[PDB]
């Protein structure tokens, strides 16, 4: 907990590099090393909660056009959706998708504030792109985004 | 003979009950290679000739900060938003939201076979597309989508071509 917060909380994201990846656009390269298990990066948006119907249809049928951009948790009994739609300096929303990504989402807490956080799948080596599986996206969002299958 | 005045009268009624009616003919989607969902023209289309409609949430910017976060949403969404300038006052078509509708999954070239145009109906700017050149049917339909921000270049390289 102790180190990873101080990581979350100064959104120092070091260790990372942008580049221009053919295929995808931009996307995050390690610049280090990271063990199986270690913090990586935050996913650093807007933190919407869900609670309109108006809200919550809408945002149901941009999934094709917005959900790479929008990740979605429940976090005690209400949904969330951390909108990282806006561009940033953030590297958290620049990382691209894979199935069988070497990150993995993690919901972590602090002093009960949830941060959706991304963490080392296994070990990663200084220069691979950085990947997290997108999750859940709807069969329109498939045919628009076809490389979501791996 | 009708005057010209009465022939241009005309020609415009029917432009507007092409988009009142929203029929959409001529048209297929088909999964694309590279593009992923594209529209297909299963007729010829006459250089000139109403495509189809850009048919989204026709919504009025009023307020530079809104213009400034349209701006900074461009790589995320502005594919599916397409901003303009009318008289005094600036729009925007949001076709975030996945509808029936065609003009919306047409992909993009700057050297494509539509091109945008505004067409008043009632003091309502609609954005149209029409052909640039004879299409033949089977040919993808694909316009410009004109101009993006620095990072949408960065993430969606095609827009160069
Ligand atoms: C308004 S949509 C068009 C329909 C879209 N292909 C779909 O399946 O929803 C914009 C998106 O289409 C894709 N696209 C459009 N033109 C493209 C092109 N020339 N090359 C590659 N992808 C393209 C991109 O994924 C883009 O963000
Ligand atoms: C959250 S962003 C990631 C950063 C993005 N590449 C950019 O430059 O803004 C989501 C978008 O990245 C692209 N993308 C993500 N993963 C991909 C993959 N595995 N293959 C191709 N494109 C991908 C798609 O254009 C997708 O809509």
């Amino acid at each position: 907990r102790k180190r990873i917060d101080e990581l979350i909380e100064s959104g120092k994201e070091e260790g990372m590099k942008i580049d221009l990846i053919d295929g995808k656009g931009r996307g995050v390269i390690a610049t280090k090393q990271f063990s199986r298990g270690d913090f990586v990066v935050e996913y650093h948006g807007d933190l919407i909660e869900i609670t309109d119907a108006k809200k919550r249809e809408a945002l149901y049928a941009q999934d094709p056009s917005t959900g790479c951009y929008m990740y979605y948790f429940q976090y005690l009994s209400k949904t969330y959706c951390v909108d990282a739609t806006r561009e940033t300096n953030r590297l958290g929303r620049l990382i691209n998708h894979s199935k069988s990504g070497n990150c993995q989402t993690k919901l972590h807490d602090i002093d009960g504030v949830p941060h959706l956080i991304l963490i080392a799948s296994r070990d990663i080596a200084a220069g691979e792109e950085l990947l997290y599986d997108y999750g859940d996206r709807s069969k329109a969002s498939i045919e628009a985004h076809p490389w979501l299958k791996h």
